[PDB]
């Protein structure tokens, strides 16, 4: 009963299921990323965020019956999707052909601004992120090809790369880590997150869910 939404040609399914997790999950939004060269925005990848299926009943307790204006105003709806008791799936497909650890460097230092902003960037969390580096440094990403964050609710955060933009069945790294684990998401919907566009299409598609 829910759309996909294509995003540069680069297309998200609906609905998904894990190689890894054999757990389903539905497409909550999706959107493009960039870089600004004077005033000009050149996009770069298309990202899609997915939230399990039993996202929906987790989320019905304190947002059922509200309307899309007032969950794209109120933080704590979002809070409640990046450290809900649930599993979040989020794929980034390149426009632009960037290597491994180009990519990643920009998404490393908004994960470590988060991070040591909330205080909780100790010896942990930078090892975690020079793993998460680590994981990138033997990639490219041709257009098409895509990144797979999945973050399980127990403080892990999956990594696996795809040359083109189908789910891998074995993930490339495991990062252990709380903290770093839900960083990725928050930097993409969180409070101090850029582009709204995916906060934008989670509080236009939830309500309709919320409410069978």
């Amino acid at each position: 009963s829910i759309t996909a939404i294509t995003v540069e040609n680069l297309e998200y399914p609906a609905v998904v299921t894990s190689p890894v997790t054999g757990k389903s999950y539905f497409l909550g939004g999706a959107g493009e990323r960039g870089l600004t060269i004077e005033g000009n925005f050149i996009k770069f990848t298309a990202i899609g965020v997915y939230l399990e299926d039993i996202a929906v009943a987790s989320l019905a307790a304190k947002w059922k019956g509200k309307s899309s204006e007032e969950l794209l105003e109120t933080l704590d709806f979002y809070r409640d999707i990046i450290s809900g008791p649930f599993e979040k799936l989020i794929r980034g497909s390149k426009i632009r052909e960037l290597s491994g650890p180009e990519y990643s460097r920009k998404v490393m230092e908004n994960c470590v601004a988060h991070l040591k902003s909330v205080g909780t960037y100790g010896d942990a969390e930078a090892e975690a992120m020079q793993k998460f580096a680590e994981a990138f440094k033997p990639v490219n990403f041709p257009p098409g090809a895509s990144v797979f964050y999945r973050q399980s609710p127990d403080g892990i955060l999956g990594l696996s790369f795809s040359p083109d933009t189908s789910i891998p069945e074995k993930e490339a790294a495991l990062i252990e880590n709380k903290a770093v684990s839900s960083a990725v998401l928050e930097t993409m919907i969180g409070e101090h997150a850029v582009s709204p566009d995916l906060k934008r299409c989670l509080a236009a598609r939830l309500p309709a869910l919320l409410n069978e």
